[PDB]
């Protein structure tokens, strides 16, 4: 096949040890392999598929599950809970590689990255620049809005020296 591994929809690296995409299908699976995950963040509420429930199981990969329901703007509500639980298990570099995902790897996805950014310091409008580039067309000007006003406080103390930015 020579060039054979398909990375899941929007797939990235965000820094050392995450990754972000949409949801993975049995075709991402032998590139997901190659990245020797330890974590999944899985931010949609639905049960994890039985074909990916037996990837995890294979592939000694922890799920981490916090379910955010998929509105449509205008009628999203993204739950400050949910997205502080998540950036708790982010900041744990003995969870990492990890993979964080959603449905489309845009939206909720986009969020909890931006969230991330803002611990590292990025301004506002460099933090919404990388939002866009994966959500395109899609972009909800209500994430941004989340990112803008989301409270950081809480995680202050804990130090990210995983991060290729120090």
């Amino acid at each position: 096949e020579e060039l054979h591994l398909i990375p899941p929809l929007n797939f990235s690296m965000v820094d050392n040890g995450i990754f972000r995409s949409g949801f993975p299908d049995s075709a991402n699976f032998s590139f997901l392999q190659t990245l020797g995950l330890r974590s999944i963040i899985y931010l949609c509420p639905e049960p994890y598929p039985e074909s990916n429930l037996q990837f995890l199981k294979s592939n000694g990969i922890r799920l981490f599950q916090f379910g955010i329901e998929g509105n449509k703007e205008p009628f999203v509500n993204i739950p400050d809970h949910k997205i502080r639980m998540a950036l708790k298990v982010l900041l744990d570099e003995k969870n990492h590689p990890v993979l964080i995902h959603c449905k489309r790897g845009k939206h909720r996805t986009g969020c909890l990255v931006g969230c991330l950014r803002k611990l590292q310091k990025w301004c506002l409008t460099s933090i919404f620049d990388e939002y866009q580039r994966f959500a395109a067309a899609k972009a909800r000007v209500s994430d941004q809005r989340f990112m803008e006003i989301f409270d950081v406080s809480s995680f202050s103390h804990i130090p990210m020296s995983f991060s290729c930015s120090i």
